């Protein structure tokens, strides 16, 4: 990882198998969900490419899941090469090269010419792009192994309204739409398929009431002992 | 996010991965409760709106939470550029443009134009700013999954007073409001809803009457709010 | 806190989770125990006014104390306003001001007035009186929840001398009576609970007697192992 | 007796040019005489010994309401066959002299107004809320009991 | 507000002359002491404090008048 500063006279610093370790801890805990990528979006923050590398290759477990994985990062650094030719040797004398698909990926690179791109004046984010292909990876991954689809579900009989949208939610956070078809899914799917003490409200309330008084609907409706009684 | 260094030196460098493992923790652990308030504020001070981003993404690992924050901070966003209009162009280095609400909240802006602001005198303070936003919306969460409700809180028939009043302010630091609304629920709920014998002895304790009288009051009983645990 | 407490060092440091964290567990272990209020100070060291309140607050449990707590400092503060005159001299060329009872709980004052006290020579102590402040105020509290008593004290059917005079300090430590109080009770209920091979020793050199040769009398008791703890 | 503690009296010899100065008792008439009073009245600055003592009057009258009550404002019930006019009027004369202020107020619309209402009424509430105006809400409501003033059995 | 709206003014009395003109608070009784009122009252043009106050709390009965109890007109044959 780079520390000191994040533009500059940044510098390597490196990091442990004991908080490697912490890394994994988390996938083995939370496998394939969106609750792991806010934690490894903060992650790979300051990293160089072989740190990222470094991380991809230590969680192990699910082989076939790593190689879909590295699947989606080939089609991306191929795409950058594909889209994007390099200039043979050096392309300004003060530079150690223009950076190809599989320097990005730092599978041809070393971490001086790595860290060298990125104290390069503009900087060019090279762990930046390749934290971006990794991340890719993961939100496709996490749709592949979903077992829920967002026009199958419906809220329990047991189930508060709160308890509901987190549901939902993680359902349309696992799949890919544009902005304005996941407009229509919150507006009118969430709501079509509520549970009806939730359905009733939300109509005699309105539009301009507030996120805070319409979300502590269905409550007590998993019997006495349950969690959620506010008003 | 910002450390402070010797002789007059500040660095903008990358939230260690130790650092954030263990605030990943503390989240998943306490960010449901009145905990993580004073630590999200310590925490928060040195946090850039782009590391502000970063770390509200991820105290919102959970959906629902998430879009609390989520919507409060675009409300918030907005509230701040319907109350102050600024046409907010770009401009030449020595000078600085005014912020929106957009940018204030960072989406629109570089992080060095978000640290020039912050380090110009006289400051704009636009991680100030947008942490209160983001404090807003977790007060927010705090009060949704609350466990008890103020309405709830009331004492049973061997009661003493000490144990309800230690229950009846955890459940008023979860709820969300201000000092006069607070003071309604200290006078009018906290009394209407305990023992005749309580309610007798503060009424007739006028002005006279104490929180060492109330950690006294209807006792004799046995069971818990009678001693606490030393050795 | 403070970097260091070197002169006329304005340098400030923030506080992280895990100090914040592990303060409120101490508490959730063993709270009222005699060993955490000098541990509090401990980890409270080089601390500001500021640090304090964000220390007291973090806390979710105990709010009955808590709160009594906080009301209790609040009134040092507003009997320091009462009892010194503050600001009775004339004006002195070159002089930082006087602190104000306002100023040393933080509520008219500013971080870097606060922190001018503690780095000038010689340092005027506003954290370390703000910490006087809480220690006083939270012992007047652990007087009132503590029914610890040394004269109900456990004796068993094998019983060396060793651990019962163990036991007798930290039980009575955990009491919080008048040292002349402690003396009588201490003076009568140690040597009367004595068999009469432990009871020589005291009645000729008295309650003051060597801790060396209590802690060895009455051996071959068939007492428990070594007061070593090497298994 | 509080007026005492609050003002200490000269009981010696009284100088010429000069009213003695009142006790608490003589501010209540009990130990001063009528040519005192028209004495007090006609100083110069006024010394208005019967401005204080009528405040205090007023003052003992609101302790008696608020004594006299046993009345929560908070388990207030609407009965099997309510109407909104006999309930809103209701709930707001138990806060006579408790003397609300509107943030209260609004906390109260929200919360109990609606949940011990009766179940339609307790819909209509619960739809325009502190959001909108009391008159906006008397008249909603006001319309499940209708013009007999009589609403459904429960 | 509507007095306000249609009538800024200054909170003391003006600089040259010897009185303040009314707000909408002054006219409610609520920001106004007696020795104002009957200043704006003894006025010349008289400003009509008590007059428009008046109307104010005839307005108002008169909303609740038309809201309270509705007759059915209807049931009349």
């Amino acid at each position: 990882p780079i520390v000191q500063n994040l533009q500059g006279q940044m510098v390597h610093q490196a990091i442990s198998p004991r908080t490697l370790n912490a890394w994994v801890k988390v996938v083995e805990e939370k496998a394939f969900s969106p609750e792991v990528i806010p934690m490894f979006s903060a992650l790979s923050e300051g990293a160089t490419p072989q740190d990222l590398n470094t991380m991809l290759n230590t969680v192990g477990g699910h082989q076939a899941a790593m190689q879909m994985l590295k699947e989606t990062i080939n089609e991306e650094a191929a795409e950058w090469d594909r889209l994007h030719p390099v200039h043979a040797g050096p392309i300004e004398p003060g530079q150690m090269r223009e950076p190809r698909g599989s320097d990005i990926a730092g599978t041809t690179s070393t971490l001086q010419e790595q860290i060298g791109w990125m104290t390069h004046n503009p900087p060019i984010p090279v762990g930046e792009i390749y934290k971006r292909w990794i991340i890719l990876g993961l939100n496709k991954i996490v749709r592949m192994y979903s077992p829920t689809s967002i026009l199958d579900i419906r809220q329990g009989p047991k189930e508060p309204f709160r308890d509901y949208v987190d549901r939902f939610y993680k359902t349309l956070r696992a799949e890919q739409a544009s902005q304005e078809v996941k407009n229509w899914m919150t507006e009118t799917l969430l709501v079509q398929n509520a549970n009806p003490d939730c359905k009733t409200i939300l109509k005699a309330l309105g539009p301009a009431a507030t996120l805070e008084e319409m979300m502590t609907a269905c409550q007590g409706v998993g019997g006495p002992g349950h969690k959620a009684r506010v008003l």
